[PDB]
């Protein structure tokens, strides 16, 4: 046997029914069931990774404000006790690109929007049931430059097994 | 040709580190406050620790807005960080003590972001930055801004690439 790669196998098993049950609550429930096409959950290294994604037709957050739209909030809420099931800590990132390239050298850009949407979902989650102590980071990221898709603007929500964990707090 | 360009990445690095304490003991007033600043090489690059004292906290209590120091530790520094293509994630880590409306989750993040603009204001490029974080809290030693200039290796992981 051995007892690091055991638990390092119990857990690649714990993320992977977090996966499905997220896929549950989705497929199910129908007041998420239609916002599908914002959502995607896979396998990245750190753990699990939730993107929630906008869609050119529907935004998650108000154009430039970090309100989130009625169906965000249903996300938010409905993931919350289900992330509660198993116990890895979360960290949560806002892609923001509202805003253009220049605001970036001025008072609030897609920087501040950025941090906080991710601040946003967070308080929501909280709503929605999350345990305190979950969160592990906030991260804001706004976007770089282009010359001159929408997948640019999207929370990203990442249940981190023991190894990323233990990195982002050696 | 791995460790080759690692290599030099890592001897641009150290010029960086090198580069900034010039300053640090240069000017007299980066020099008297050297016991907040540290510059550490780490294995994912340069990080640069702006840490709180008793008497002396970065930004004014419960606020993200910053001290006058802290607006000259980091408008003095950002010159000096922008001659290298290396780019940074910028972390704020609170201090415990209010949770359920504005949090230390808002205020690390925001005081992330404040210090991002006080470089920015300080000539640092626009794109630098590549990040942001608020650590919140897992004593004025976990009220710190940490600064952390990227190599190419830590900033494709977080890039996802």
């Amino acid at each position: 046997p051995n007892i690091d790669e055991l638990k390092k196998r119990m857990e690649q098993s714990r993320l992977n029914k977090l996966r499905g049950d997220l896929d549950q609550l989705i497929e199910s429930d129908p007041k998420l069931r239609a916002l599908r096409p914002h959502l995607k959950i896979d396998l990245v290294q750190e753990g699990l990774r939730i993107q929630i994604i906008d869609s050119q037709n529907r935004p998650m957050f108000k154009t430039g404000s970090a309100e989130v739209e009625p169906y965000m909030r249903d996300i938010l809420r409905a993931i919350a006790p289900v992330l509660n099931g198993i116990p890895n800590r979360i960290s949560l990132a806002g892609h923001t690109d509202d805003f253009p390239y220049a605001n970036g050298e001025k008072g609030y850009s897609n920087w501040e929007l950025s941090a906080d949407r991710a601040n946003a979902s967070r308080r929501e989650l909280v709503a929605g049931g999350l345990d305190n102590g979950k969160v592990l980071r906030v991260v804001g990221m706004a976007a770089t430059m282009r010359l001159s898709d929408a997948i640019n603007r999207r929370i990203s929500l990442l249940v981190l097994n023991k190894q990323a964990e233990q990195a982002i707090l050696h």
